[PDB]
């Protein structure tokens, strides 16, 4: 029995015992009758190196037992704050509550347990979670006459709220400084809100709720070229969230003017606009149907013709973000002439710049049979299947995504695929080392036996029923599902964005 | 010790004191020094009763001792009949080999026990077994001059081979009786060989090795309408066989005199040929092009504006069995007009004849777009949609196996298919008790979602959405699979023979 022995040799603190029975096969989350683990057990009797020694190997730091209590419950009673903090790193619930709603932080203060008490505030401590009986850590610590504990929460409470309001005043003042008259101070306010703003999307919502959208906005007619490069940089950033944030932006009304500097003579302010473009077209289709509405896309395909790679490759991710989504949104792209020049671009030397071709076309191509036969007249099969052979991985499965949604669509397109010689290097591909190269060529393959019967029978005359069958062996069960729903197949979209 | 006991009286003869001891608790395959059971002692004394008492109460019939001997072994060898038999139905291994490679019919062939010798033959006793020394049972019986033995032997060997060769006789005679002048014995022979005919597949083969196919087809000629009828009847069931007997049926020359007695004035001459046709065409692709060559498909597609509806069904039966297999059968089909004929049959009031134009449409539809979409240009779906509120469930089922057919087509079929507002009927469906109409259904409303994004927006709109998450907890687990497949869809032909 290594579950009772582990359980035991947990309970005692023979971490070379411990060691040795995981190494043998003892369950690391063996459970007793009640539910308590070996990792109960050490935090409960004060054994932090098993404690760490049962986390390695695999256990589970949230365990509850017949009662709903924790580790972390059992390790707060104690008082073994080393073992606390163990927990609460390895990701113990710090709110996770028992049957009687009693957390660890209730236990803390109840015991008076002062440092427990900070730490569990500092990792997400709820103060204000009550109990079974209404009781707060606050109303259990001064029932218990420990002041020490109600006045230290008392503190992180005005802690929080001083630094809740000192964040707001500082915010708001940059915000006033946006629109001051010496240059010096408002662009100093500029750099330091795109800051904040490139923190998160937590940090970008207090920017905006500060109010900083509309005066950015203003800024982006400066004649000030450092003023709008900088004004620029933190609509990107602010953009680069949420697509509630992204819709701000928007609301705001910084999309005229952003595809207006499309046509700028500089090329840092002209690339700053694309970013901040390319960011507000990751969000949804309403959007990115706003951005195809200010008159974005003709600039873009325009810009595909630059010789600035910076900007050319910019201009790819920027016409990639719109092809995402609807379909609507896609033939607007096609209605603008962007694939022939992204066609042309998987012939460039580089690589960066045939990446993003290759992205943009994966995603025109995840559209209808229309957007893909529209792929497909612009002659881009050749180009795709050549690329299977590639040995730089991500070009490859760059590939391998165009060709995959290619063959998602009708007959006529997978015939389309099969003529231009996709089978062998796919059936080949098919035994490639690299498990997500193989997993998108089985993909690809897959879609392909979807045809009719015409297109079945060629998957099987590429020898493809051979690596398909022995791939039932693989070590990847997820694999060896696909490629055996493949074979059923021959026996009867996905989409990317990037911010 | 009662194991011990137990030993003596089964050794001894004590039935009574065999019983007693092993209700007291001993062990029936207690083993003494040598390995011997009770069952071996009283196999070997001649304890008949006490060797069924013991394996009653589950002695191992194929207990071996240090040298690899069974019970069986030892009734073998000393000339118990009854023993031998007893345990052999116990399931004593009559090729059991002890550690010189002797097996219990060595042992009854070495002391000429012929009895013994015929039972385990019969039991499949391996009469090419050799021991160590290079000796059969058979070379056994003949060094110890027990030539009844080896007669017996050279008999088993022998009897299969030659009641083959009595069948093979009087398949002659018969086949010879074909050919008489007389029409009485003809009659006899036809009708006792199309009985073997409708035995099953072997004497299907049997007769056609006997060479009866030339003289039926012969027969097919003549003018005792009686004698014909016979003959199609006999054809018709060697044709319910394999495809292998089909095309013997073929390749014998019979199609171009069942096309020809296709314009019989004689309804029962007709509906014999009609039937051997369409058993000829539920074979394989060759088969069914053999009967397209034939010239087949106008007198069937003549034959369904018929009003003998036997003679209807008949030929309804034939073209859906042409229509199974390969596209290119499907398309010769609907070249011979067969498909209005089949539009308007779906408003027969002939129940049966309606869910026959349903399988013979919906094998049509299993093919290729360019079939499914001569079956939408024939006006099917308005028919079909309507047959889906029927109150008939075998019809209803019909129905949705054609719509789900022409629901795999391409997305321009599907939306054809909703266009015939099927959407609404087909999820008022989903709610059926009758779960095989319900996965029919299912079926159906998944092609639809395998299609667009539009087909899968008018799919949500007819409120699925809701059913099928409904259906996630149907009792039938593979209905919640299927409904599980179309939910994720939408957030991204059968053969028959006649004996």
């Amino acid at each position: 029995d290594l579950g009772k022995k582990l359980l035991e040799a947990a309970r005692a603190g023979q971490d070379d015992e411990v060691r040795i029975l995981l190494a043998n096969g003892a369950d690391v989350n063996t459970a007793d009758e009640t539910g308590f683990t070996p990792l109960h057990l050490a935090a409960w009797e004060g054994h932090l190196g098993i404690v760490e020694v049962l986390l390695k190997n695999g256990a589970d730091v949230n365990a509850n037992d017949e009662r709903g209590h924790t580790p972390l419950h059992l390790a707060a009673y104690t008082g073994h704050l080393e073992i606390v903090e163990v927990l609460l790193k390895n990701g113990a619930g710090v709110n996770a509550t028992d049957v009687i709603g009693t957390a660890p932080l209730h236990l803390a203060a109840m015991w008076g347990h002062l440092e427990i008490v900070e730490v569990l505030l500092k990792n997400g401590a709820d103060p204000k979670a009550q109990d079974k009986f209404g009781k707060t850590p606050k109303d259990l610590a001064k029932d218990n006459g420990h002041e020490d504990v109600a006045k230290l929460i008392d503190k992180k409470a005005q802690e929080e709220e001083e630094e809740e309001e000192k964040k707001k005043k500082i915010l708001k003042d940059l915000v006033k400084k946006l629109s001051s008259p010496n240059e010096n101070e408002l662009q100093n306010a500029l750099w330091t809100l795109g800051n904040i703003a490139s923190g998160g999307n937590e940090q970008i919502q207090a920017v905006i709720d500060a109010g900083a959208l509309p005066a950015l906005v203003q800024l982006l007619s400066s004649p000030n070229e450092q003023i709008l490069q900088e004004a620029l940089w933190a609509l990107s950033n602010i953009a680069s969230g949420g697509n509630e944030q992204i819709q701000a932006v928007i609301d705001a009304g910084a999309l005229p003017a952003l595809v207006q500097l499309l046509s700028s003579p500089n090329e840092q302010i002209l690339q700053e606009a694309l970013w901040a473009l390319s960011n507000i077209a990751s969000g949804g289709n309403e959007q990115i149907q706003a951005v195809i509405d200010a008159g974005a896309l003709p600039a873009l395909v325009q810009l595909l013709s630059s010789p600035n790679e910076q900007i050319l490759q910019e201009a790819l991710w920027a016409l990639s973000n719109i092809a995402s989504g609807g379909n609507e949104q896609i033939q607007a792209v096609i209605d603008a002439g962007a694939l022939p020049a992204l066609v042309q671009l998987l012939s460039s030397p580089n690589e960066q710049i045939l990446q993003e071709a290759l992205w943009a076309l994966s995603n025109i191509a995840s559209g209808g049979n229309e957007q893909i036969q529209a792929v497909i007249d612009a002659g881009a099969l050749p180009a795709l299947v050549q690329l299977l052979s590639s040995p730089n991985e991500q070009i490859l499965q760059e590939a391998l995504w165009a060709l995959s949604n290619i063959a998602s669509g009708g007959n006529e397109q997978i015939q389309a695929v099969i003529d231009a010689g996709a089978l062998p290097a796919l059936v080949q591909l098919l035994s490639s080392p690299n498990e997500q190269i193989l997993q998108e060529a089985l993909w690809a393959l897959s879609n392909i036996a979807s045809g009719g019967n015409e297109q079945k029978q060629a998957v099987k005359e590429a020898g493809a029923l051979e690596k398909l069958e022995q791939l039932q062996s693989h070590e990847n069960e997820k694999i060896q599902k696909e490629a055996q729903e493949a074979l059923e197949k021959l026996g009867s979209k996905r989409k990317r964005k990037r911010k």
